[PDB]
Parts: C-alpha cells; structure tokens; sequence
C-alpha cells in the first residue's frame, strides 16, 4: 500500500467501517509498522478495532494481533502529508573574514542560537539555558576555543533542581563551504622564500629546410617515505618461522618540460627551473555554509527520546551535520526517514518527541535551525614547503641550414 | 548584530536611553565580548547600565550582568569606523644591487626606523634608543650581519635606568620579491665548466614515397638517494620480534629526445648529448619587497600589551612578517580582528595598547611600517652542478627510395 | 576511602599551594567535605559540589 | 586539577591571573625532577635554581 505516518492515526469510538471524514481503516499491512510502536497510544488491556476483520491486543496480550472485531476502529485521514521539513527561506550573512563569519552566525540570537538550543530541550537535555530565568535556552552566553566555539550560559548567582551548574553546551564544530561556481576571486600569487632544488639549461637546432616537431626535455623530481612493520616468531616467547609486514609508503613527483617547436633553419635556447618554498593567495568568494553541531551531556531523566531512555541519567554525546550528507546518525533529515516505517532507527524516538511537543512545533524550529548560509567570505591563503618553477623558451638565433 | 570596536564603547551618567547624539545603548548580544574585556574601564565596585533591562557587575561581583537599571548606561556610536590600517600610500626606492636595495630600506631614518622603533615602545619593550637622549628609538645604530641586519643605538657613554645597557634590538632577517610580472629581464646564460655525462648519435631513414612521422630517440639520467632507519626489538634490552622503519628516498631525473619528421625519400642525422656543471644568468627586474621583522628582548615592566603581562621582566623575542600573508602571530593585520570580538588573541591585548597611546597614533604609525615598498633589484645568478645539453637534427641526405 | 590519614594531609597540600577549593559543606580548609568515587583505572575524590555557594 | 586560588604555586614562575595549572606528583623512588617533590624541596634551599614553585 502505502506507509502511513504514526501522529496521524486516530482511534474512534464508533464501531465498526471508516472514521471522521476521510479516515478511512487500518489494514493487515499497516499493522507491521503498527506493531509495537502503536502500543503507546493504549493501556495493558485496551484491545481495539484494527479494521478488516482484525483486532489489535496490548501489553496484557503480549502486544498480539487476532482476528475478531471490536468498537474502537483505527483510521488514517487517507491524506498526504508535510512528511519533511518545510521551505528553508535563506538567510543573509553580510560579507567579512572567514571567522568574522563565523562569528555573526554564532551571535545571531533568536535566529540561531534559540531554536537550537529548543531543540536540545525538545530532543532530551537537561540544564538548557543560562542562570537568567525559566526559559528555555534563553540567556545562552558564548567563548571560543581555536578550533571551536561554544554556547553555555553563565554559571553563577542562582542555581537549583537536580545538579547545579552541570550545564549542557552547544559547540561549533567544524564546518565548509559551497563554493558556488557562479563566482570566485583569485588574488595574486607569491612565494615567500626561495630554494633551489634543480635546474637544466640547453638548446636545440634544426639545421632542415623545414620546420620540426618537438624537442622534449623534462626535468622531474621525487619524494618518497617508507614505512616497514614486520613481527616475527621464533621460539614461542623454533626452526619453523614466522615474518609478517604491513607496509607501505607514499610518494610525491613533481615533473615539467618543454615541447617546443624550432622554427625551419634555427636555433632555440631552453630553459626549466625548480625551487622549493612557501605560497600565498588571497581569496575572494561567496558560498553556503555547512556547518557540524556538537551537543554535551546531560541528559533530562523522565524525558529522553534516545532509545536507551529506560535507564541511566546524564551524560550523552552527539553530533550533528548541518547540511547536505547522508552520514547516518549526523543526518536531521535522514532521520525523518525512521519516523515511519522500521523500528531500525539507530537514533531516537522522534514520534516520541512529537508526541510531546507538537509536530508543527518540531516542524517549523527544525526549518529555523537547517536553512542555508548564504555568506561571501573574504580574507587570503598560506602553505609551507611547495613546488615553484618556471620554463622558458628564448629567442630564435638564425642560424642552421 | 555587528561587532562593536572596544575603544568605541563610552559611558554616560545619563539614567537611561540613548546617549550623545548617536550613541545608541549596548545590547545583551554585545554583552558577550563585553564580557570580560570592559572590565578594565571600571571600578571593582562599579556596576553600570548594559541597557535593555540588564547591569553589568565589576569585579567586586566576580563580573556577572544581571536583570535590572542603573543610571551609568553604555552607550556605542552607531557609525561604521576604520577597523583597518589606513591606505599605504607607496615608496619609492631607487634600483640598485639587491644588498644595496637592502641598504636603502634599513637605513631610510624617519621613513622606517623611526616608526617601526616607535612601535617597539609602544609594543611594551623597554629600552628603545641609542645612547643619546630622551626619545623613544632616536639615534639606533646599524651594523650587519652576512644574513640579516641589526638595529642597536650605541652602548656607551651615558647610562641609567634600570639595567644599564642591555639594549633591544631589531633585526632584518629574511625577505622576499614581488615580480611583478610587467617586467622581468632575463640577461645571458653561460655555463662556467664542463663535464660529459653520455652522448648518443645515430640517424633514421625513410625508404618510401611518403613523408613520415617520428623517430624518438630519448636520451635519459637518473640518480637517486636513500635513507634507510630500522629499529629492532629483540630480548628487551625475544623470539618474538619487532622491526620497524622509516623512510625513504628521493631522485632527479633528466630526459631529453628528438621527434624529427623526415622528409620523404631521405636520411637525417641525430645527435643528443648530456653534460653536467655550472650555470649563471643576470637579472633584472622590478619587485615589491617583502620584509620580515625581529624584535629582541626585553620587556618594559608594568608596560605590555602581551597578556602574560601580570608577572615577570624580560626576554621575550618575536617575529613579524611584513607583507600580504596570514601566518597567524607573524601577520600584524590579521592582528587587527582580535581588537573586536574573541579572546583567543594568541598573541598581545591591542586594546591596551590603544588606551595606552591613541588609536590615530599607532593607527597611523602602522602605516609607516606596513606600506609597499617598490624597488629595481640589479644584480646576478649562479648555480652548481646543474644540467645542461643539446640536441640537434642535421641536414638531410637525398638518399633513400 | 579511609582520606585521615591521607586527604585530610593531601587536601591541606592543595590548600597551601593555593587552590581554590571550598567543600559543599563546611566553610574549612580541609577536604572534610569530600568522598571517593572512581574511573576503573584510578579514584577520584571531590567535595560534593552540590548545593549553594 | 582545577584553578589556582590567586596567589600560590606547585610548579610555575609566579606570580600569575587566574587559570588552571593541571599537573602531577609522583610518590615514589622516581627520580623525577617535574614531579619529584623532595627534589625540588631539598634543591631551592640551596641555590635559588627555580622559581617559587
């Protein structure tokens, strides 16, 4: 048939055939994602109306499901639904240094920082907000580390429940951009040192009446390291024995050479050059920026949608990717693909989080936290130890045949 | 929001509202790299009006903002302001000998000592300036040194203060060019010895009625270097053991052929020939000079922006690199970006040194240190055990079908 | 666990180096306010760190 | 491991502000100037070779 999406069964008291308007009965198929899942929605002994013949049994049955009709019939609106995360706007991000960027996106308040940290309160968290008040995530305050940032409110003055100070945080992790094709500055181009590795000066002739092909010169270099690993065994701690290695190595070759073509009746100097040194570039570029979402323990007893929420109390770790990917766990629109059919979630009940805070609540919070980021990021490049050389050919000294 | 620029934060006894005439009051947005940083343009107990219904505590409070008013509002300009270093104008040196060019540059008193001196005071060194008077880097001295060069005012005569002698210093190190690519000119090119390394001399011929295509002939010279470094683990000092080694090797390699057409119904000569020894060209080219800058000890106590400031009195050495790059520390630009925002400086307290001197005053100053520096480097090349080769095709015989 | 003999001693060590240290419940210098817990590999002690301050 | 109170120093060159320090002692026969304790005691008596930590 067609997989049916858990919030939007309802159970009515009305016998037997459809329900509502539109709803029309659950049948045998459905019933393998009904299976366990639906149990939340009735007591131990609640027994009902599954449809076509067939009668859905509680906990008190061991959750079978037998032929037999009831009065509490299951039924599904037989409509389609908003079953992803709606239009994600845009948003603005004037242009400036790289971490410049990094910055305003960080402090953009209400239109960062808060539906994120909802979503640490929707999703699980414990302490999530600031000393302030009893909102949640409200008064977040934020620092930095080199290669990260982090959102944690002020702990000091006030403090109580379960655990004080022990608060959650929001970390910014690592992050790329999508470097949009339609536009893309490149500066100039220096090196910064200089080193002479190797260079070849030489010439050629034609000494025809016509005009020649190539006269190919190359000069190249390698590089190479080796790695060697081998274990051994002699005498159990004897005469039969034992090598084995994991290797291996890598290399690097940079390679450059003239094709030049003399001219009939002439003569041709050449010349190719290889140093070694630092380069810089300076930018300039717009792109959208992806961004990873670390959160910290702890969890919120009594309210965790993560599978292992029988037991235990804290501290759970989690990150998240913000954009485009498909790497599992990391993936928030990935996940709505769990929210109908398999039990294989390999996450968390997120049916159990729209059962306590609303779909439309989740559903719009979500748009709020995923949409892109549209920025232009300004500022340079700089590496150590590259390849730099040049190839010339000089002018023609009339002279041959 | 926006960033704001510290030193553009100002306080007004006026209750509550707006201040000046543009000076609109401090969100809590900005309260987080308030945080902190402010702190310094208060008393332990001074609290004083975020604004928004919000107080920032001193450190009598162990510097919290907390929910309230007060009548010392903070208030921010709200205008745009030159959060860079001014436009460097240019200068013009005239062409010389590349050392003679070095020469110019260091010893071009008012236009580059003087400022780059300046900062050193600035920057929080304590004795900066000759023997002579009272003026911060007047009369420094300059010798060299084969690869750099060290500014030093005198070490005689009169002496006082704490530590007689035991001047700072600052050295030119290394330094780099521009070529500008809208001139470069290459002079002649010798070689200055000679040694064989392998000829080849042979010919093709074309026994038909049709022109034909290539006879490659490639005359090729390898050498390579090893290094080996092998670990072994025998009776701990058994049976059971270990090896393990790094790496590795690297090589040069030199190629050079012919891919002559004979003519139809012919006989054309080839020869290749591979030589080894020494090379040379003249320049001359005009370049933008990169200039790196070292600054010795020692430290002014009670006067540094660096932030492990609180304690200790002297040998603290560092380098700048003047030019385009964004080699974190060593990029006094860059620099500027932790003026605002983070307190991951890595480095020194800007904002200190801003209140400390004026910000038009080092504004300005940095001008004179950072701007361009357009010269005509005149000048030579040489070069070892280089490459060097030929190859020619000789006149064709009429003799073949 | 039995810390008389030996946090009594250690937290006064940490004291007089100078580290900042109150305990949960006492308004002394001794780590009187403390129990022990553990990671598998070693233990850890520490004053509670519960309740206000 | 934690932060130091304000004034106080087990292996620095103090005076400092206010951050951690984070580092160990070895109670032992470990002759180990870094974390030797009775070393570094019975040595600043003796020629000022450290700071005071």
């Amino acid at each position: 048939a067609e997989p049916v999406y858990p919030d939007q069964l309802r159970l009515f008291s009305l016998g037997q055939g459809v329900c509502g308007d539109k709803y029309r009965p659950v049948n045998r198929e459905e019933a393998q994602s009904v299976k366990s899942n639906i149990v939340g929605m009735m007591g131990q002994w609640q027994i009902s109306g599954l449809a076509n013949g067939w009668v859905i049994m509680g906990p008190g049955y061991n959750g079978e499901i037998k032929p037999g009709t009831a009065s509490n019939t299951w039924c599904y609106p037989t409509n389609p639904v908003t079953g992803e995360i709606p239009t994600l706007s845009a948003l603005d991000i004037p242009d400036g240094d790289e971490v410049d960027v990094q910055w305003r996106l960080v402090h953009d308040s209400a239109n960062f920082i808060k539906p994120t940290s909802y979503l640490a309160h929707y999703l699980g968290y414990a302490w999530v907000g600031g000393n302030h008040s009893q909102y949640v995530g409200e008064d977040m305050d934020v620092t930095r580390d080199g290669d990260g940032w982090v959102i944690r409110g002020n702990n000091d003055g006030g403090c109580d429940g379960y655990r004080c100070g022990d608060k959650t945080a929001i970390k910014v992790s690592n992050f790329a951009y999508n470097l949009d094709p339609d536009s893309f500055k490149h500066g100039d181009v220096t090196q910064s040192d200089r080193q002479l590795v190797k260079t070849v000066v030489g010439w050629a002739v034609n000494d025809s009446d016509t005009p020649q092909s190539g006269y190919d010169v190359t000069l190249r270099y390698d590089t190479a390291t080796n790695w060697s690993k081998t274990n051994t065994y002699g005498l159990s701690e004897a005469n039969q024995s034992w090598a084995s290695q994991n290797g291996g190595s890598t290399t690097t070759s940079l390679s450059q050479s003239v094709r030049p073509t003399v001219p009939a009746r002439s003569k041709i100097p050449v010349k190719i050059e290889l140093y070694k040194a630092d380069i810089s570039y300076p930018y300039e570029f717009k792109a959208d920026v992806s961004y990873d979402l670390t959160l910290s323990g702890f969890l919120r007893w009594g309210g965790n949608a993560w599978y292992t929420h029988p037991d235990n109390r804290p501290n759970w770790n989690h990150t998240f990717v913000i954009g485009p990917y498909k790497d599992k766990a990391s993936s928030i629109r990935y996940q709505w693909d769990k929210r109908y059919i398999p039990g294989e979630v390999k996450w968390w009940d997120w049916n159990w989080t729209i059962q306590q805070n609303g779909l439309s609540t989740m559903q719009n919070n979500l748009a709020r936290v995923l949409r892109p980021v549209r920025a232009g990021i300004t500022g340079d490049f700089s590496a150590e130890s590259q390849f730099a050389g040049n190839i010339e050919i000089g002018a023609p000294v009339p002279l041959a045949a």
